[PDB]
């Protein structure tokens, strides 16, 4: 027996409200961040054109078994037509019904039954990948000859290709290769194909658009309940919490929302239909499944609101020895170096994060100096491959500074883990720093000036 969570908030902005996506999100944040997810119905006039030949679109399917609490990684060939045909026949055969006459309530109820049952070993398939020449964005991009209809949506703020380059997303300024993160993912779904409970890398927002097809069912949990949900999962599925060698290597799972609700974790649901958006807020857990054959597109993004949470996330990561996707501080400094061309509100928020960064860095350098580290040299960390600049203990990506030691060449620790590097005496250690405090304070003041 399954009891559907309460519905999450649904917004129907006017064209005036809908115009600027970042302003609209900021306005709904008070409501939506209490539920973790929300749904956005664009004005009826807003309808981006979906033109597509299902025979030339091809992708490699991924296979998925559907067992509650079973571990899954978060890491053959179909055309969109053959997949679609496979998907419809599956659902149609499973229920002995036309795919559209099966109620969403029923598919939901059936999903939670089959993932629970040991006897059932339903496997399904799906597509998940970054856009490519074999399978491109569902939104119009610049390239062949576009219709005027297509051209109209080229520059839309809700065209998800545009989010990795809007200034209001601080992830745009990142000049590092983080393709997995800042580029939109494309998802081809069939009935029961499922995304396990997770939050986004670095606690970022995400936004998801269902282009066409049968709906996508979501479950969302507000950011404030994140560790509570983690406690419940740690008690019921500990194998998901054994630490992992690489970032692609995260274990996740399917878990009945009722189980979370039973343990006082607030959960909300929704059915995302074609032409609707779902937005997930920072550190809001979500999961769900598809009702049938469909096509979605999704991307992460980071508003100014997020910057302090961004800093908190990386400290988390340090404590948990989890790898980082990028350096938060390296991003902060990149923005500071372009203060003159920053949006004024952005510059203000960045300045505030940078002040915390600098006083924290000050204290850490005083601490390592009292541990006997005397020698130092400037080091351009941004030039090192990421796997070449992780703290050997906590795996954090170094940028502001690190300690090295001649006794163990090429190894680094962050300044929280000076004691974890070599067993040589302190004078053989070196402080590697990107900037001096004297370098940093003017960078921060440029941001201050820019913000008046
Ligand atoms: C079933 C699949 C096409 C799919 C999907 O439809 N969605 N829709 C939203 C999300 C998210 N977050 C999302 N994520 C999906 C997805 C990716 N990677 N994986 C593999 C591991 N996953 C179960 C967490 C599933
Ligand atoms: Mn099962
Ligand atoms: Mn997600
Ligand atoms: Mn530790
Ligand atoms: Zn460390």
């Amino acid at each position: 027996m399954f009891l559907p969570p309460p519905e999450c908030p649904v917004f129907e902005p006017s064209w005036e409200e809908f115009a600027d996506p970042f302003a609209f999100i900021h306005k709904i944040r008070p409501i939506a961040e209490q539920t973790g997810i929300c749904k956005v119905r664009p004005p009826p006039d807003w309808q981006p054109p979906f033109a597509c030949d299902v025979d030339k679109l091809h992708f490699t399917p991924r296979i998925q078994r559907l067992n509650e609490l079973e571990a899954q990684t978060r890491v053959r060939d179909y055309t969109l037509r053959t997949f679609g045909e496979m998907a419809d026949a599956f659902k149609s055969d499973y229920f002995n019904m036309p795919v559209h006459m099966v109620p969403t309530e029923l598919v939901e109820k059936e999903f939670w039954r089959l993932v629970s049952t040991i006897e059932e070993d339903v496997t399904v398939e799906y597509g998940a990948d970054i856009a490519s020449k074999e399978f491109g964005s569902g939104f119009p991009v610049r390239d062949i000859k576009l219709s005027p209809e297509e051209e109209e949506y080229l520059d839309s703020g809700w065209n998800l290709n545009n989010m990795p380059v809007m200034e209001q997303s601080v992830l745009a300024h990142i000049t590092a290769d983080i393709c997995g993160m800042k580029l939109p993912w494309l998802y081809v779904g069939m009935c029961f194909s499922s995304f396990c409970w997770h939050i986004e890398d670095h606690w970022s927002y995400s936004i998801n658009y269902l282009h066409w097809g049968e709906p996508k069912t979501w479950y969302g949990v507000p950011g404030y309940a994140a560790e509570q949900l983690e406690n419940v999962m740690k008690k019921l599925a500990p194998e998901l919490f054994v630490s992992q060698p690489d970032l692609l290597h995260q274990l996740v799972t399917i878990m009945n929302p009722n189980t979370l609700m039973t343990h006082e974790v607030p959960v909300y649901r929704t059915n995302q239909c074609a032409g609707e958006f779902v937005i997930t807020f920072p550190r809001a857990y979500h999961s769900g499944f598809n009702q049938g054959f469909n096509f979605a597109e999704a991307v992460n993004f980071c508003t100014v609101d997020w910057l302090p949470l961004g800093r908190q996330c990386v400290e988390h990561y340090r404590l948990l020895h989890r790898y980082c996707v990028f350096s938060h501080d390296e991003m902060i400094c990149k923005m500071a170096s372009k203060a003159d061309v920053l949006d004024v509100v952005v510059a203000s928020t960045v300045q505030k994060d940078m002040a915390i960064m600098i006083e924290d860095e000050k204290a850490l350098r005083e601490t390592v100096r009292k541990l006997g580290v005397i020698d130092s040299e400037r080091m351009d960390f941004e030039l090192l491959p990421d796997d070449e600049r992780q703290c050997v203990k906590c795996k954090t990506t170094c940028f502001m500074s690190a300690i090295s030691c001649s006794c163990k060449p090429g190894l680094l620790v962050c300044l929280h883990h000076v004691k974890e590097l070599c067993s040589c005496p302190p004078y053989k250690y070196k402080l590697r720093y990107r900037y001096t405090l004297d370098d940093l304070y003017p960078m921060m003041n440029a941001l201050k000036l820019r913000a008046e």
